[PDB]
């Protein structure tokens, strides 16, 4: 089942870029409003790529995660999706420093909700980055890009990677590197980082450093500082995301436990 081309208005201009193509904004002619909507268009394994990113896609149902509005081939072959005006998060926090800690706490708490979503419904995400995640507003955060996503087998809880590709090092947990095995657990490792970059304004994690020299850091057990400002609260969380052991680590239904619970404490 497609989308209507006839039904499909593409803007010119481009929201963004990748190896697929580009990412145009345009409107899709539902019932009776008419949505706005941010479209991939492709430019073989790069159809093969954008094929299975919407059939991840199309089994998830999540206020916290951008949803697909459907697939659309015509002039070119398209993968169209809800728009998220403001962008990604590390963008926005960079050019809004006014940003304040209870609204980046609210932001990573719904990120946090989408994710213990994800863990329930059996998919890893394994490229969870503050880049990753975009604005619909300053008060409503969306996971995007499931590129990189798995649906994980009835019987096992990780995915194994045949060989290593090009990945974010600098987001990935010891087991991805050193085992090759991604879990909800790997993404929770990445939703450590994630806080770290939100809380840093969208600064890079792990600044002027190479891959190999990141792993040597984690195996020495250290990790990154609090960043500037950041509620102690949160940099500790950040700590138990980065737990070395995977079965020690918390899952995302005590992470997002925890968010939720110093979110409201911070409401009080
Ligand atoms: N659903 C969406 N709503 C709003 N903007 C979007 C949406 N999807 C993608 N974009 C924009 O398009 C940009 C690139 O899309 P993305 O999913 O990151 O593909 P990519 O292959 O990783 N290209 P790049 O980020 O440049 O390496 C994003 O950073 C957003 O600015
Ligand atoms: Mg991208």
């Amino acid at each position: 089942v497609y989308l209507d081309r006839k039904l499909l208005t593409l803007e010119d201009k481009e929201l963004g870029s990748g190896n697929f193509g580009t990412v145009k904004k345009g409107y899709y002619q539902m019932k009776k409003v008419v949505k706005t909507v941010a479209v991939k268009i492709l430019k073989p394994a790069l159809k093969d790529e954008l094929l299975a990113e919407a059939n991840v896609m199309q089994q998830l149902d999540n206020p916290y995660i951008v949803r697909m509005i459907g697939i659309c081939e015509a002039e070119s072959w398209m993968l169209v999706m809800e728009m998220a005006e403001l962008g990604p998060l590390n963008k926005y926090l960079q050019q809004n420093r006014h940003v304040k800690d209870k609204n980046i706490i609210e932001l990573v708490h719904q990120v946090s909700m989408g994710m213990k979503y994800l863990e329930e419904s059996n998919f890893v995400h394994r490229d969870l980055a503050a880049r990753n995640v975009l604005l619909v507003t300053q008060h409503y955060a969306k996971i995007s890009d499931f590129g990189l996503s798995k649906a994980l087998r009835a019987d096992e809880n990780y995915y194994k990677a045949q060989t290593h590709g090009k990945w974010p090092v600098k987001w990935y947990a010891p087991e991805c590197i050193n085992y090759y095995k991604f879990s909800s657990k790997s993404d929770v490792w990445s939703f450590g980082v994630l806080m770290w970059e939100a809380f840093s304004y969208g600064q890079k994690p792990y600044r002027g450093m190479k891959g190999s020299e990141v792993t040597a850091m984690l195996e020495k057990g250290e990790r990154m500082g609090c960043p500037a400002g950041c509620p102690r609260e949160m940099y500790d969380l950040m700590n138990l995301c980065w737990t070395y052991d995977v079965e020690n680590r918390p899952g995302f239904a005590a992470v997002e436990l925890r968010l939720r619970n110093y979110y409201y404490d911070v409401v009080n």
